[PDB]
């Protein structure tokens, strides 16, 4: 399934251990429909030791898209700090040009295609755009994007 | 001089004349005078207010979390978010990220205000909610000539 391949691009993301096993059943049971208060979720990952805040920015944005009730959780300026990208406008430049090419995807593929022509840092910016409601895009599309940040990150390691 | 009040006349010209401007002014001259103010309860009030534009109330909100002496922790506004966004439009955003270059090497809030009027207002707009949401950063000074030169533009359009 989809959801099955978005948790196997995020998990490839955290380093192994007990703190993995966790994250992946959280991410089944959100999946799964089971868990779904958000503020509970996000805090959780907020207060994880040893996380990077990348992938606790990366899961945060997961968690908020595929839960069904954000209710109204403001953003969190956790995630927005990992996601953010700095201040540079050069690499600002680049997550807004692919933006511009993500806003015309419609599928999971598609997205993820053009997302693998942008750099690490490009990509986290751009997942920041989205979190930050400064651009918008599909569900889909985000996926794509989220999977090819992802699949960059794990690939440096 | 008082940059801040200067600051408050672009602040103010965008907002319809009457009662509710008059709060608003008060408010500002408060936060500018340095009276901490809960700025969760200034937000909620800016949210909640009839007639003013949902543009009107991002510009206000951006102002009031950059002025007010703490932000007390308090998570970036969705209705403010929403406002600045330069409807998700990425050449409001890539001529945003073009101003943000330059405006990090103003160091005035003229030179900063000079250079933003030169810029659409989608494109302005975009900028500070760029500003806004931290994905980029600027001198007060220079973010307080941003958010005039965009005053200065939508008044005009009025």
């Amino acid at each position: 399934s989809l959801l099955t391949e978005v948790e196997t691009y995020v998990l490839s993301i955290i380093p192994s251990g007990p703190l993995k096993a966790e994250i992946a059943q959280r991410l089944e049971d959100v999946f799964a429909g089971k868990n779904t208060d958000l503020e509970v979720l996000m805090e959780w990952l907020k207060t994880r030791p040893i996380l990077s805040p990348l992938t606790k920015g990366i899961l945060g944005f997961v968690f908020t898209l595929t839960v069904p009730s954000e209710r109204g959780l403001q953003r969190r300026r956790f995630v927005q700090n990992a996601l953010n990208g700095n201040g540079d406008p050069n690499n600002m430049d680049k997550a807004v040009k692919l933006y511009r090419k993500l806003k015309r995807e419609i599928t999971f593929h598609g997205a993820k295609e053009i997302s693998l022509s942008y750099s690490a840092g490009a990509l986290a910016s751009c997942m920041g755009l989205i979190y930050n409601r400064m651009g918008a895009v599909t569900t889909e599309v985000a996926f794509g994007l989220v999977c090819a940040t992802c699949e960059q990150i794990a690939d440096s390691q």
